[PDB]
């Protein structure tokens, strides 16, 4: 520039697929089976202290891993270079990603045993059973279906509905319900998904704090912000997701407590007895999970990431992935026991001790593409504009400096003080992560060359150039 | 100083087959039936020989 900051773009951005040249050296990793031990319910901490024994764990939260790559350019190279490092720089395209469960099929299951649950109103029983002293009962459910996973390089947006906080021009008190505001934050390992109240916090909504189970109450519930996300062109944020979810009304239910609500009283006409009065409106419909089948398994089988929703297909402006997985298929909570005493030779519920656990298990497979990016001036002054970070890294020019001189503390050793001191010595250092929150994968050495012997691989062969397997592949008829 | 470096690969192993001629002489075979009737629930044991009853 000038012209100008460029022109255009923007409007119009400039795909990286125009100048970004796919080579034909692929390299392949994989992950050696990831497994975690949890507590889907809350996590079990030793109470005379703080510190977790079993974490929580569950396929109903989000499983958001931040997984760091190497850079091409850090390697000593098998010969893969034929041209200047100046004239190009070189990036990853992930082309295939296959995220296997190992965990059988049987969902998992969470419940409260203080759910506020008053009367059943789905049929009548009653209008109210209690509007008084207590009324809540041991009640378990589990989450509805949502399987999905999402891929990105930049950390994915969610939507919630968080506290509006209520309002004093319109009049809402405390035990009427706020206004609701929609504060967007970005998803993260440990969240929950969606639970057909809406996707909305509840741990500052909830003031009973014991309406719903104490995994919920304990996080931010979320939907996916598909929206904002797919208006970026180039998907740096996500550039693939898919979803299947779905729930069905198990009952009608009506929460323990009073109405907060203004009625209208003249939408009716007033009874003699039973009818005389009004139930609570705090009807709500309870949900409840989904038959589980292995036609839904969206797992186990390879995400090609050839094409993507973004620009991006991977392209390393971080070195980074976010893969975000739900899977509430497989996600199997076994059940076991272990007898407290064996003092005790009856059958004694105060004898076997039931305990719940889930397994969590996740496997990545990734095939990898070595990847060019072509510089010119012109198009450094694209990327400068963009994300001036990028060309810094990679090493690009001009740098000040010098610099010099002087120092300070001279001569000796120490030697008493004399001499300087000031002392004065540096770096506290301080601060920003930049976790923010994540379970970590390092791959940097987990690259390959060969992608016959990997399962992915075979199948990618078999895609791409029509070979090799080696010798065969299926059937016939069958 | 690194250590990748490439090499790389991993990894490589033969083939089951790459050199399998297929002869056009074929045979068949097969069992009756296999049967076996249980029962589902538990083993019945004799206890005092150490032989199933079913």
């Amino acid at each position: 520039a000038t012209v100008y900051l460029p022109p255009v773009p923007v409007s119009k951005v400039v795909s990286t697929d125009e100048y970004v040249a796919r080579t034909n050296i692929y390299y392949h990793a994989g992950t050696s089976r990831l497994l975690a031990v949890g507590h889907p319910y809350f996590p079990i901490k030793k109470p005379n202290n703080n510190k977790i024994l079993v974490p929580k764990v569950s396929g109903l939260q989000y499983r958001v891993f931040r997984i760091h790559l190497p850079d091409p350019n850090k390697f000593g190279f098998p010969d893969t270079s034929f041209y200047n490092p100046d004239t190009q720089r070189l990036v990853w395209a992930c082309v295939g990603v296959e995220v296997g469960r190992g965990q059988p099929l049987g969902v998992g299951i969470s419940g409260h045993p203080l759910l506020n649950k008053l009367d059943d109103t789905e049929n009548a029983s009653a209008y109210a059973a209690n509007a008084g002293v207590d009324n809540r009962e041991c009640i378990s459910m589990d989450y509805k279906q949502t399987q999905l996973c999402l891929i990105g390089c930049k950390p994915p947006i969610g939507e919630h509905w968080g506290k509006g906080s209520p309002c004093t021009q319109v009049a809402v008190q405390p035990g009427d319900c706020p206004p609701l505001e929609l504060i967007n934050t970005v998803i993260q390992d440990g969240d929950m998904v969606d639970t057909g109240f809406g996707a909305m916090d509840f741990t500052t909504l909830q003031a009973n704090k014991s309406e719903v189970p104490l995994d919920i109450c304990t996080s931010i519930c979320k939907y996916p912000d598909y929206i904002k996300m797919v208006s970026e062109p180039y998907g740096d944020s996500l550039f693939f997701y898919l979803r299947r979810e779905q729930m069905f009304v198990r009952h009608l239910f009506n929460r323990a407590g009073t109405v907060g609500e203004n009625v209208p009283d003249d939408l009716y006409i007033k009874g003699s007895g039973s009818t005389a009065n009004l139930a609570s409106s705090n009807y709500f419909p309870t949900p409840s999970g989904s038959m589980v089948t292995s036609d839904a398994q969206i797992f186990n089988k390879p995400y090609w990431l050839q094409r993507a929703q973004g620009h991006n297909n991977g392209i390393c402006w971080g070195n980074q992935l976010f893969v975000t997985v739900v899977d509430t298929t497989r996600s199997t909570n076994m059940s076991l026991c272990a007898a407290i005493s064996t003092s005790e030779t009856t059958y004694k519920n105060t004898n076997f001790k039931e305990y719940l656990r889930h397994g969590e298990e996740y496997d990545l497979q990734f095939i990898f593409q070595l990847c060019k990016i072509t510089l010119t001036a012109d198009v450094m002054t694209y990327i400068h504009s963009m994300n001036s970070t990028i060309l810094e890294d990679w090493n690009f020019g001009l740098q000040p400096p010098p610099g010099g001189t002087l120092e300070d503390t001279y001569r000796f050793v120490t030697s008493q003080a004399i001499a300087c001191q000031k002392h004065t010595p540096p770096a506290p250092k301080e601060d920003p992560l930049k976790k923010y929150t994540f379970w970590e994968v390092n791959l940097k050495e987990k690259f390959s060359a060969d992608l016959d012997q990997f399962p992915l691989g075979r199948k990618f062969l078999l895609q791409l150039g029509l070979k090799a397997k080696p010798k065969f592949t299926l059937g016939k008829r069958k």
